């Protein structure tokens, strides 16, 4: 009368499982905006120093946007690529000076560089009709570094939340966390749009980043526990796929409304609707059974059978774990580093997460020149993944869950290697090679997440995945400085490091035990002898 058997008797993947999966998918899409970053909320358009006198002259004679930029703004390429043109103003009086539009400023100085440069007061004038956070607070030239501060603070908040948010979810149940965390994320998101100053917005974003990771991973583990053993692959992969679909929808809606405040409010509000949809999904039976609350476990098991429409088995009265467990099974950080096998698995998974994150960031950094439209580039970036999801689904069932991950990691490493050695000059081959590498990285990410979730015991699963994911955020934070520093030593040093890291990760993946068609463990001692 183990949990898996009764779950099989009523139905592994029935009407109930599909219903829960639909709402969990809705939750998954809602996590994309927080993790996308500042791409659609902090895009920096072209900008020049506002000048009161230019407005009067703009209407006197025929003018064009291109023409105005050329012989009204200081020229670029002097003492920097574009530093002068960006945020320097000549300050030559353009008002009460009828010098003809043919020769507005040429006559005065007979030279452009030698003309006087003043402060870039009067705020700024931006190109895009929409408004971004940069445009809101003039974080352009003097405070340009504040954008880096904001993004780095968000990343640090994400790392800390990954390190900490797991324990509350594990100890107090998965439904409770998925409710409180998503509620906090929703109330903060709608609050950010009303943030008056720079500090308040940063604080609200930090809170949202601290909680969203916990929300998403709690949902993931809940659905994975609910689905039967055989169909774990399908549910997990399609959950990640729903996250990608949400990303695509985010790109579309972002193009729809450019204003950042309205975008944030519109993205945040539906999270309250999801919170309304909490009534459906109950607590995971496995967690309740491990916590020794068998009465609620059996009550839930009756409902799923009712919704499935299949008669429940008569043996539920004696439902319990395989062996008589202890009264208390409290999770703790200490328990995560006691069993040598568990310690080895944790180290390997942490290293795999770190390598995946660093290699992904490196690959996106070494890409080609960005396209004219940011939205189209982001849409293609998201679109590349769906074939990756299709490939992952087919191979997991038959090949296993180790060889695909190892080969994908090695493929990403080799893609970086070929990008380095073979001619990297602009060619049609480079874009396809980059897409291949991106596909490999996506496969690595999905496989790592699935295997890590499936490897740990049930009563600590969320905490383990959280800790092993924190290294992903750490690597994402640290890699840019590493790549900038290494470039100084030698021209192509970074790509050699990427290739060696990928090869080592692919080699190390082999030690991890396979998990093809094996019921996920529920006791630490049971997980110790998983390989044997
Ligand atoms: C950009 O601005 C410069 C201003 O110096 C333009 O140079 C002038 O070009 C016109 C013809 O288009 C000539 O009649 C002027 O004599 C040029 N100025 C000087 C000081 O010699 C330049 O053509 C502009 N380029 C574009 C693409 O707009
Ligand atoms: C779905 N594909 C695109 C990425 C899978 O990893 C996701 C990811 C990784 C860990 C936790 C959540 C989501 C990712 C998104 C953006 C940047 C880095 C990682």
């Amino acid at each position: 009368p183990t949990v898996d058997d009764v779950l099989e008797q009523v139905g592994e993947f029935g009407w109930f499982q599909k219903q829960a999966f639909l709402t969990l998918c809705l939750l998954s899409a809602a996590f994309a905006p927080i993790y996308v970053g500042i791409v659609f909320l902090g895009f920096t358009p072209d900008h020049r120093c506002r000048s009161p006198g230019v407005a009067e002259l703009s209407q006197r004679c025929g003018w064009s946007l291109a023409e105005e930029l050329n012989y009204t703004v200081p020229g670029l390429g002097a003492a920097g690529e574009a530093f002068p043109r960006q945020c320097r103003r000549y300050e030559v009086d353009w008002n009460q000076s009828a010098l003809s539009c043919v020769d507005p400023l040429a006559s005065l100085a007979a030279n452009r560089s030698h003309l006087p440069l003043g402060p870039c007061q009067h705020g700024w004038v931006y190109d895009t009709p929409g408004s971004s956070i940069v445009t809101e607070f003039n974080l352009v030239c003097a405070d340009s570094w504040k954008v880096d501060l904001f993004q780095s603070c968000v990343n640090v908040g994400f790392f800390l939340g990954s390190l900490g948010v797991g324990y509350i979810a594990d100890r107090f149940g998965r439904k409770l966390c998925l409710l409180a965390t998503t509620l906090i994320s929703a109330v903060s998101g709608v609050l950010m749009a009303v943030a008056p100053d720079y500090t308040s917005m940063l604080l609200f974003r930090l809170l949202q980043g601290l909680v969203s990771k916990g929300s998403w991973m709690s949902g993931y583990t809940l659905i994975t526990e609910f689905v039967g053993s055989g169909y774990r692959r399908t549910v997990a992969i399609l959950y990640q796929m729903a996250f990608t679909v949400g990303l695509v929808l985010l790109s579309g809606v972002a193009y729809a409304i450019p204003h950042w405040r309205w975008l944030q409010l519109a993205v945040s509000l539906p999270t309250f609707l999801f919170l309304l949809y909490y009534w459906c999904v109950p607590e995971s039976p496995r967690w309740l059974l491990s916590q020794k609350r068998n009465t609620q476990a059996i009550k839930i098991m009756d409902h799923i059978a009712q919704k499935n429409g299949k008669l429940p088995p008569a043996d539920l009265k004696m439902l319990s774990l395989k062996e008589d467990s202890t009264e208390k099974l409290s999770p703790s950080f200490a328990d995560l580093f006691r069993t040598p096998q568990l310690r080895k698995h944790t180290f390997i998974l942490m290293y795999l997460w770190f390598t995946s994150s660093v290699l992904y960031q490196g690959l996106i950094m070494h890409m080609g020149a960005t396209g004219g439209n940011l939205y189209l580039d982001f849409f293609y970036s998201a679109l590349v993944e769906f074939p990756a999801a299709f490939i992952i689904l087919v191979t997991i069932d038959r090949v296993g869950r180790i060889y695909p991950l190892a080969v994908s990691n090695l493929v990403a490493g080799a893609a970086c290697l070929i990008m380095i050695f073979i001619s990297q000059d602009l060619h049609w081959l480079n874009i396809t090679v980059a897409c291949v590498g991106r596909m490999g990285i996506t496969i690595v990410f999905q496989m790592v997440c699935l295997v890590n979730a499936e490897l740990y015991p049930t009563f600590i699963r969320n905490l383990g995945v959280m800790v092993c994911s924190s290294l992903c955020d750490l690597g994402g934070i640290i890699t840019p400085f590493l790549v900038f520093r290494l470039m100084e030593v030698w021209q192509g040093l970074p790509l050699i490091l990427f290739t060696v890291v990928g090869l080592v990760a692919g080699g190390m993946t082999l030690l991890l035990p396979e998990t093809k068609g094996v019921a996920l463990p529920e006791t630490i001692e049971d997980a110790e002898n998983l390989g044997r």
